């Protein structure tokens, strides 16, 4: 006979990091809405991160992002069409620059979602990080309206918190969007409004920078008669509320006792 | 020193069956279009498989499906709302009965896709099976038109064969659809039209059987002012053309030398 209750061979059992899980669900939610996930580079030029997004230098608007500037020769930063690009290098302060990279390399209409690691120079506490993730959304084409942006967030909220969930839209400022807005979702289980991110209708000047970069590259203009909306939300906070993580610093902490607790979420 | 080129511990490497892969891609394609995957039971009653789908007994229409009838007491067949149901048991000849199960258990508008094992009494050759899989599609709601059904297949073809792909729609008959149709997709790589499946606008009588079953169950009618389209395509053939499998009998053959060749498709 054999003790069938004895532990078997200690084969290893793996797991996915909580941000991977939260990113995966966010991506699945938007995939169901027609969005496709594309990524951008963590090291960007000032042109894509700021200038092309209507965020010029020495202006109050740029203070909304504490940049991490870089130095070093020999580094080749590829642009939207593999062409080598130049400009003061930095660590992207948000995923937004992919809005520009994508649009020069493609034609409307389309729906994309860009997840990604972003960086910001600021002190890290229990609810703040200098290194975190964002999920960008961009939908462009004839007749795209803000009603559609609200429709997207409503679907996001429903998928994330259920039918007793709701979204809230309030005016807020971003150089890359003309109506500008900030949105929150009602979390029933916790009976409170959490601010998810910012969004708005793509600014006129963003489309212009996009087509100007296209012209300077031989491509024909593709965004003169289209509108669109974009949004950007910060993954960690959503993940924290969703997995009951109290300290945002745990994410990059590397502690196995922390990571292991998420194997169950397949 | 150590011979680092020596084979390592013989840990096992798994794989997914080719039908699982083909089903997964089909489901991913429709998920991107807003469809949700739901399954039905392999053992059905004549009511769902035929009667509710406007396919009465002793009529030419029913010959389109060679049924596998069943016998045996003690078996409990659950209906759309867990209620025990009766009726001559059989092995579903198609996924279509899920159209009815779903509609009694839900309210429009919605988009579903039901993959599933189906059975038919017929001789198995190199390109025919008595046991195979189908993928059903059902989209219901106000204003749903055939233009939308054509739109869906066009997207299916694009996703499956590229931009040089195209769809063809020809009149064909099915008791559960008033315009009725058969569709084919142009496969560039093979320069030929393959017949993928049948579809059409949900028949008036299907909606009626659905609401009648609802009434007989206490639920209010939910399909009097809506239209919709449905389609059903046979997975094996698509998989064969896509993975270059010459013999459809290989699928249920169980031969590892065959199955193993699909580990690469993750
Ligand atoms: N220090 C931090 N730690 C964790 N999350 C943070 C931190 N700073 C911000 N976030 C998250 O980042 C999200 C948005 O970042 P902001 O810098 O506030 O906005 C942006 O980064 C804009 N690019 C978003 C946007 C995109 C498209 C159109 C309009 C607006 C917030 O909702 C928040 O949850
Ligand atoms: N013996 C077989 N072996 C492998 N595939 C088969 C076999 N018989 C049919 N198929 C596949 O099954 C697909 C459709 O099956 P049919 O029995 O022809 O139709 C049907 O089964 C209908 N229920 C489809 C439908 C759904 C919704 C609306 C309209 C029509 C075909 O396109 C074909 O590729």
């Amino acid at each position: 006979r054999v003790d069938v209750s004895l532990p078997g061979a200690s084969l290893f059992s793996g797991g996915l990091h909580p941000i991977t899980l939260m990113e995966r669900e966010l991506v699945e939610i938007f995939r169901a809405l027609g969005y496709q996930a594309v990524e951008g580079p963590e090291v960007e030029s000032e042109f894509f991160n700021f200038d092309a997004l209507n965020i010029p230098e020495h202006h109050p608007a740029r203070d909304m992002w504490d940049t991490f500037w870089l130095t070093g020769e020999g580094f080749r930063l590829e642009g939207p069409l593999g062409e080598e690009v130049e400009g003061r290098l930095l660590l992207r302060t948000h995923t937004s620059p992919m809005q520009v990279r994508y649009m020069v390399a493609h034609t409307p209409p389309f729906r994309i979602v860009v997840p990604g690691r972003v960086f910001r120079f600021e002190q890290t506490d229990a609810t703040h990080e200098a290194v975190f993730h964002q999920l960008e959304g961009l939908v462009v084409g004839e007749g795209i309206a803000m009603a559609h942006l609200k429709g997207a967030i409503y679907e996001l909220a429903q998928a994330l918190f259920g039918p007793d969930s709701k979204v809230r839209f309030q005016p807020v400022y971003f150089p890359f969007v003309e109506p500008g807005a900030q949105f929150a979702v009602w979390w029933p289980e916790g009976g409170k409004w959490l601010e998810l991110g910012g969004a708005g209708m793509v600014h006129p000047k963003v489309f212009q920078a996009v087509d100007a970069y296209r012209e300077r590259l031989g491509l024909p203009p593709a965004y003169r008669g289209v509108t669109g909306f974009a949004f950007g939300l910060g993954v960690e906070r959503l993940a924290m509320l969703r997995y009951g993580i109290p300290d945002i610093r745990y994410f990059f902490g590397g502690r196995l006792k922390f990571l292991e607790q998420f194997k169950g979420v397949l």
